[PDB]
């Protein structure tokens, strides 16, 4: 973090979402899309 700083305080979870692209320290995405995952 430190130089990405992230969205507010996001409603109870992990990072925010994943809006923002790449990102090697920080890495949003609490939320899941409609494609591969784990």
């Amino acid at each position: 973090g430190d130089n990405k700083p992230p969205k507010k305080g996001p409603p109870n979870g992990c990072f925010g979402h994943k809006i923002d692209r790449i990102g090697s320290h920080s890495g949003l995405g609490c939320n899941k899309v409609d494609d591969n995952k784990g």
